[PDB]
């Protein structure tokens, strides 16, 4: 089997996106957040606090046929950004892209985070790190990846983010057509629950690519790319009157600015990231002071290749036994 769904920008500085999936019998479709930085597929649901609604679409376990509790299972998840959500669980079926899982614990929030709420476009998450970090007690529960992977024709899912444009998330194939040249890959810790891989070093605009080792995670469910301190300040050191601001929160630069590209190795081989995708506006509305895309992983522990980073590159998970992660051009 193999499935392929499109992914899109929740918003005009692709801060997440959102792939329409397919619970219970009839199907209602949610509109997730896939990420591949954590192991809980949860939704808004009918049994979400009121007032912890606004907008989104809810799962109703009690319309769909093929529904069942998972008795006695509860979740409560925390993420990067302080976010947290948490309830409890049925069994249902779940479609993606035309695949389907039978039996696929969805976890039905009865509380959500204000970060939640005030994102309308976003009915849940649907997460596709390793299984080892799902939070569900006492019974931990599988991804959908998982879950498929048996069935899958090959045990992969691949990740095409588009810049301010949809992409692609296929399920048990990799689209030849989809990128150009030829896809390296590298290999994977799953020693923490995420596909933790190391980098080869990087490259600031034009400038001389610096061979160093950098261990982080492709994180599809993180909109920034966060690196040492020393690679960040590299790189905003290259565009006038860049800063970090403590008030802000991060690297700031003139809204004025043309921003260098950033280079990533994997292997031998190169993801350019264009200057363009680093931009995330305005910090504040009307403001010339203009959010930057790279950002300092020293508060995290870990560095991430988010969204800025991936969607500059075709990226295969392979979840084969020994997993790996691949990274072609566009
Ligand atoms: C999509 O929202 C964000 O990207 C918020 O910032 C984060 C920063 C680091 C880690 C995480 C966890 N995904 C989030
Ligand atoms: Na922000």
């Amino acid at each position: 089997s193999t499935g392929s769904a499109t992914t899109t920008p929740i918003d005009s500085l692709d801060d997440a996106y959102i792939t329409p999936v397919q619970i219970g019998t009839p199907a209602q479709t949610l509109n997730l957040d896939f990420d591949t930085g954590s192991s809980d597929l949860w939704v808004f649901s009918s049994e979400t606090t009121a007032s912890e609604v606004d907008g989104q679409t809810i799962y109703t376990p009690s319309k769909s046929t093929t529904a069942k509790l998972l008795s006695g299972a509860t979740w409560s998840i925390s993420y990067g950004d302080g976010s947290s959500s948490s309830g409890d669980v049925y069994t249902d079926t779940v479609s993606v892209g035309g695949l389907t899982v039978t039996g696929q614990a969805v976890e039905s929030a009865k509380k959500v985070s204000s970060s939640f709420t005030e994102d309308s476009t976003i009915d849940g998450l649907l997460g596709l790190a390793f299984s080892t970090l799902n939070t569900v007690s006492p019974t931990q529960q599988k991804t959908f990846f998982d879950n498929a992977k048996a069935s899958l024709d090959s045990p992969v899912f691949t990740a095409d983010l588009g810049y301010h444009a949809p992409g692609t998330y296929n399920f048990g194939f990799i689209d030849t057509t989809a990128y150009t040249g030829s896809i390296t890959y590298t290999a994977v810790s799953t020693k923490q629950g995420f596909w933790e891989w190391t980098s080869t070093g990087y490259a600031v605009g034009s400038g001389t690519f610096k061979s160093t080792s950098i261990d982080g995670i492709a994180d599809t469910g993180t909109t920034l790319l966060y690196l040492p301190a020393t690679v960040v300040s590299a790189y905003w050191a290259q565009v006038s009157g860049a800063k970090s601001s403590s008030s802000v929160g991060g690297y700031v630069f003139p809204c004025s600015a043309t921003l260098p590209s950033f280079t990533f190795g994997v292997g031998s081989a190169r993801i350019v990231i264009p200057g363009d995708y680093i931009d995330f506006g305005p910090i504040s509305t009307g403001s010339s002071s203009c959010f930057g895309g790279i950002q300092s992983s020293a508060g995290i522990g870990i560095n991430i290749f988010g969204d800025v980073a991936l969607k500059a590159a075709f990226v295969v998970f392979n979840g084969a036994t020994t997993p790996t992660l691949g990274f072609a051009s566009k």
